[PDB]
């Protein structure tokens, strides 16, 4: 598939929003991630212990790996499409060491439309969100792919 330049400006304007608060926009999106699909909490062996909301917002660890979320996954929006050499690491951890199922990756999607939708509304309208779910899509696509390549396409 490919996005329109129109799409993708529309993408990376409500991602400049986002980048003026990483940290906070990454731990809005892993706790509503947990809290909507719990399973998913199981794969971070760092943090798999909290129980309630009030732990995770207090969780430095969990604060990182929601820095860490958006830092690669803005990176991969940046390319607008060519982020071949940007996906090939990220495909082989999550298949091979840490086996996401591609299941979760539309899981925190749909965490991440959420909470642009909930922080940004003036800026994430229909025609944002469906651009913004158009690159998530070709994201989990061209990792779909590579999955398949690794051995792995769980
Ligand atoms: C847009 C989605 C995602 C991006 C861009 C992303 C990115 C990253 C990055 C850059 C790391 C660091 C190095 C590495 O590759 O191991 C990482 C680690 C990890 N990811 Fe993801 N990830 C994504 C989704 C997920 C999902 C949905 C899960 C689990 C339900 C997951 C679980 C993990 C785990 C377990 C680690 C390592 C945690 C640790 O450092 O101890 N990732 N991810």
């Amino acid at each position: 598939m490919v996005l329109s330049e129109g799409e993708w400006q529309l993408v990376l304007h409500v991602w400049a929003k986002v980048e003026a608060d990483v940290a906070g926009h990454g731990q809005d999106i892993l706790i509503r991630l947990f809290k909507s699909h719990p399973e998913t909490l199981e794969k971070f062996d760092r943090f798999k212990h909290l129980k309630t909301e009030a732990e995770m917002k207090a969780s430095e660890d969990l604060k990182k790996a929601g820095v860490t979320v958006l830092t690669a996954l803005g990176a991969i929006l940046k390319k607008k499409g060519h982020h071949e050499a940007e996906l090939k690491p990220l495909a082989q951890s999550h298949a091979t060491k840490h086996k996401i199922p591609i299941k979760y990756l539309e899981f925190i999607s749909e965490a991440i439309i959420h909470v642009l939708h909930s922080r940004h509304p003036g800026n994430f309208g229909a025609d944002a969100q469906g651009a913004m779910n158009k690159a998530l899509e070709l994201f989990r696509k061209d990792i779909a792919a590579k999955y398949k390549e690794l051995g792995y396409q769980g």
